[PDB]
């Protein structure tokens, strides 16, 4: 791997006072470290192999920053904070330790060809320990992305916590917000185009200036194209200061309008809010 | 757009063997082919129209990185891997080809004026192609963060897999880990400031240290602050090791205990477990 | 706090018309300049204080992006465009202003101590405005990600909107998809291996090729490892094409195949995808 040097500055402080030949010599290095500093923390490692980086097919830096692909050899020295890497655990699986930290340090990993699995797995050592770990995290799910995070150095209270997400999928949200059900006691709120999803969930909580009245309900919704309708299925309600056990504090109805799935919340208790929130979605779409 | 020209480095290898001259005009141009490579990688590169990216309203390093602005006729020609745009559909849907990449190759999108429509959609094409899509990726979603890896390359065998996310909104879980349901048979577990949600969903599941007896169950609750209690709706609840259809394995109560919304979990089974996560939370916010 | 200075380039254009003393002192500071520019952008700022971010322990460039570490006194100005903050409320509740921005530009946040909390909250004030928020954004998850970007600017319509979302915890999905039923009437889904998970939620969506026939319908699975199988409980069910309100459309069962958590979908109706993905997962972890 390449383990970069620390920033080098030009000393302006000399010049008049040592000829060109030192100052350019201990200059150029300096320019030198630094940008292989930085095209090394934003570009393909493995290209240094080669003319030191440069060439054609030489080191760029890549705006969305990248992900060092390094050998299980390598791995075996504790890493760096603020490295990035992309493992492959085709073969077999690969231990990777991470070198004691500081509050904020931060060490992130993916897994593009997804070869992560039980098997094959990613095991993560960090100086110390990991929170709700006990010994190292074993990371099993493909197409994973795992950053790991120092919440405590001090001394040697050295602990890490870390987040695991999927690299793929549709985890989009098409909408979220809080609307003023009219005083005509309706409001119309557009959740998505017909056509972008063919069921969703959301959250819906309605109440008053006040805050006397207050329903909540969780609702799974199926867009019927053919029909241009849409069924719905609204289940663990609950509500606070409904004046009866009957229908109540606000209702709330699907369809689609202007083309669009859209949810009708409509309450006879004056001056009441409605939060709404999609935090799912389903989208049927080429087999394999 | 500026397509950047890979690492140059200072040939500190030469120097007294050619004047001053040519060393630092071969040398001056080298130093500013990679800054520029750099700042157009984490800066506006629409101002390299002026003094080149300086200048007082000049080029910026942005820590959290930079999305450029591009245009129709400049998106008529594959786009480098590595970059990151910030699309405008506004006037029209606007169509994005990605050239061909290796494995952990990646471009990033975003839609900051959330122009993104069904009518004004943004088409991405990756060379050769994008699983589980036949032809190219169609993203109708406004305000999205789309991101692209390339998930094998190899000869011709070029594909891509890709994640879709909302830029904004309350994503946040309050609470998430595991807790020991201590010998007396009980444990409070703090999830949130009763101020924090209107209502949250969590999912806990309870296991004997030997494993024999397991349940687990999805619980919506809504905050009564006027009462200052916590209404819940537990269902789809599954259990294993029940010696009874009756009351079984752990029981989950809800309340406010010092202000903070909190989960009661107690059992008879000695030695047991509970997971608990939110995975969902809405609060009331102000209309529009 | 270090606020950079825009880009500056060596000017080539000379040299040959400004001896080497000149040329070397207004190039030397200008790389030296640019330089603190990347380092500060990507570096702990707090080693400025030493010999100007150099040294054993100086500056170094973070491929992970760093979240400077500031203190109250310096966040009594408004922060750059741009720039990424590890918050600190351990003490007091931190207010962070932000400079009017245009589209696109943006600041993020973490907390890597976990110091956010109600009484010692994150306030944050983005020049201007920010969307669905009267006032200030007031931040009080704990271990939480801030992120705001500009999504209009123009004249003074300077509107911000944010995301929040936690730093840790396990948020992966372990399958998301679109399969078809074979010819046989039925298809096998492999979801997890045995040991990933306990429980999972999951939405299933089963369409004809044609569209008439469609079924959705919320899974929550219990893996039972002791007798290697999984309880579930499907609720929520919606039907549109269904000639019968008897069994219909599609049957969604489990087990475990191969030691892998496996939904089976079975249908009678020829020529039926079934899209299924996971939106939830719980693992019983380690207590504390």
């Amino acid at each position: 791997m390449f383990i970069q040097e620390p920033k080098k500055l030009i000393d302006t402080g000399e010049i008049g006072n040592a000829s060109t030949g030192d100052i350019l010599f201990d200059g150029g290095n300096k320019i030198n470290s630094d940008f292989n500093a930085i095209y090394n923390a934003f570009g393909d490692q493995r290209k240094m192999a080669v003319a030191n980086g440069t060439g054609a097919d030489g080191q760029i830096i890549h705006a969305t920053g990248y992900y060092q692909k390094h050998s299980i050899t390598e791995y075996a020295t504790p890493v760096k904070v603020g490295t990035r890497h992309d493992i492959d655990t085709s073969t077999v699986g690969v231990k990777v330790i991470i070198e004691r930290g500081e509050l904020g340090d931060c060490v992130e990993f993916i897994n593009s060809n997804g070869s992560i699995s039980v098997t094959n797995p990613l095991t993560i050592q960090a100086i110390d320990s990991i929170k709700g770990v006990s010994g190292n995290l074993v990371v099993t799910s493909p197409y994973s992305k795992v950053t790991l995070r120092c919440i405590s150095s001090d001394n040697s209270t050295s602990v890490w916590n870390y987040s695991i997400e999927s690299m793929f999928g549709q985890k989009e949200s098409p909408a979220e917000g809080t609307w003023n059900i009219s005083t005509s006691g309706s409001v119309d709120i557009p959740l998505f185009h017909r056509t972008e999803y063919n069921m969703a969930k959301l959250l819906v909580t309605c109440q008053s200036v006040d805050g006397r009245k207050i329903k909540t309900a969780e609702i799974n919704i199926l867009v019927d194209t053919v029909n241009s309708e849409v069924i719905s299925s609204e289940y663990a309600v609950m509500r606070v200061g409904n004046e009866t056990e009957e229908d109540e504090i606000a209702n709330i109805a699907f369809s689609i309008k202007e083309n669009y799935v859209t949810a009708t919340i409509s309450s006879s208790t004056v001056g009441m809010r409605a939060a709404v929130k999609v935090i799912a979605t389903q989208k049927i779409g080429v087999a394999q």
